[PDB]
């Protein structure tokens, strides 16, 4: 019994709403993906299949693009890899665009798989494309997109009755744009794109009563405020560390709308998240480009190199609320962790903890997250009472961000454990 539903928003398309009022915390929707695949960044660096790390992940010896976790892993993606896998074969040495790979899974899923449990409320069928306000430039990519796709599945996708009915590939990959899930690990990296065509009925707020969180390739959506009855349910579909004018720019590029919420029409917190002095911000946020480049592809030595040259910078510096001076330290942090540099790790979590209790208010998973990582590394220097009352804090977010049925809150509760049997 849904305590969601599908209705018709007065100006935003489909909407969800919902059933029952709400509690933060309440599991209201759960999904596995119609299609997915493995980032660019994370080729080869995570399972295709269960999207974990490990150091020697195995291969299929047809395609050699497909990586895995194990022989289960590897044998379980099978059904869906097999056409996709004569495709990037022949197309040896050139790798397509993630949407691409997406596309062609998502056609297969749909041609030779059974209804997806991922269609219960909405379909890919019924996805919003925005046709009717997408831009001459934005066109033109899209066009560049379908001849990729087809030049791509050219030896498994040859005529239109190797489609579903009508299928439009310029139709298709408008809806893969403002539709795409950018798939998080535990730790909260991106390490991979996928369809969630039921979740994909929330429409954006830049203040949201609900959140989506990453188990593997299952996504949870939870509700993260009090919701009433025939409320509209909300996710942020952006990066909480970003100014106004740069979620209306992303917004319009990919979403096609425009926000009139409170928090856009009042600039809010915009001027904090820019402190300093502008010029230093500006390198730091041309820098911190290559930075996150480095970060997608795990090239952690080189991304704690390039990080040290602005935290400790000879020159001038930024204040730790400053949002490209604050990604800098969540970088060098995460950095450090997977460089095993436990102790310059803790140093640059906590100074990120205060501007996180800022910028993500309420519940928000990318905190829990943080909160929970800075936990980690002083309840291991042995730091008990103040780890402890931080892998509390981090447990009451996460129990409304991520709840029972994410596994990372059964770590959390041994760290809980642990630290408390400590003190
Ligand atoms: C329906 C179509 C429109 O909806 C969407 O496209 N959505 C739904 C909302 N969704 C996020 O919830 C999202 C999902 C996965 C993440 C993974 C990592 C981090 C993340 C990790 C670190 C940081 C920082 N180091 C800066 C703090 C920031 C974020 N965020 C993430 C946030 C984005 C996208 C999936
Ligand atoms: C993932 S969908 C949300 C469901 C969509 N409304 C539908 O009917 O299919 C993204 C699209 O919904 C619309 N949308 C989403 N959030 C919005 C908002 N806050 N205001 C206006 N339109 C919004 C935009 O058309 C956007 O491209
Ligand atoms: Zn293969
Ligand atoms: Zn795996
Ligand atoms: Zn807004």
């Amino acid at each position: 019994p849904l305590k969601v539903e599908k209705f018709a928003t007065a100006n935003r398309g489909n909407g969800l709403r919902a059933v029952t009022p709400l509690r933060p915390g309440e599991l209201l929707f759960r999904s596995d993906p119609l299609a997915y695949t493995v980032c660019k960044g994370s080729r080869g660096v995570v399972c295709d299949r269960c999207l974990l790390g490990k150091e020697k992940l195995m291969r299929c010896s047809q395609c050699r693009v497909a990586k895995y976790c194990s022989a289960k892993c590897q044998k379980k993606a099978w059904p869906d890899h097999k056409r996709e896998c004569k495709c990037l074969k022949s197309c040896k040495p050139r790798y397509p665009p993630d949407s691409v790979r997406l596309l062609g899974r998502v056609v297969f899923k749909l041609m030779d798989g059974a209804p997806s449990e991922s269609e219960k409320l909405y379909s890919f069928y019924d996805l919003e494309s925005n046709i009717n306000k997408l831009t001459e430039d934005r066109k033109e990519g899209l066009r560049q997109l379908v001849m990729t796709f087809q030049h791509f599945m050219r030896e498994e996708i040859q005529d239109a009755s190797q489609l579903p009915p009508a299928f439009d590939l310029f139709e298709a990959f408008a809806k893969v744009i403002c539709n795409s899930f950018t798939i998080c690990n535990a730790e909260m990296q991106e390490v991979g794109v996928g369809l969630y065509p039921s979740i994909s009925l929330l429409n954006h707020s830049c203040d949201p009563n609900c959140s989506i969180v990453f188990n593997g390739p299952h996504l949870l959506l939870r509700a993260v405020r009090d919701i009433e009855v025939g409320e509209e349910l909300t996710i942020c579909y952006l990066d909480m560390l970003m100014t106004s004018e740069e979620r209306r720019k992303q917004l319009r590029d990919q979403y096609c709308f425009e926000c009139d919420c409170f928090r856009c029409q009042t600039q809010d917190k915009d001027a904090d998240m820019l402190t300093g002095d502008e010029q230093v911000w500006k390198e730091v946020q041309e820098s911190l480009k290559k930075i996150e480049e480095l970060k997608a592809h795990w090239k952690w030595e080189q991304v704690l190199a390039m990080c040290q040259a602005i935290i400790s910078s000879n020159s001038e510096r930024l204040p730790d609320i400053n949002i490209y001076q604050l990604k800098v330290l969540d970088c060098a942090m995460d950095a450090c962790i997977n460089l095993g540099l436990l102790e310059e790790a803790l140093f640059y979590g906590t100074r990120t903890m205060e501007p996180y209790r800022i910028f993500f208010p309420g519940s928000h998973p990318v905190r829990g997250v943080q909160v929970m990582k800075v936990g980690k590394l002083q309840l291991h220097q042995g730091m008990f009472p103040q780890a402890m009352k931080n892998l509390r804090l981090a447990f009451d977010i996460m129990r409304v961000t991520h709840g029972r049925e994410h596994s990372l809150i059964e770590d959390l509760i041994l760290l809980l454990e642990e630290c408390d049997a400590n003190i």
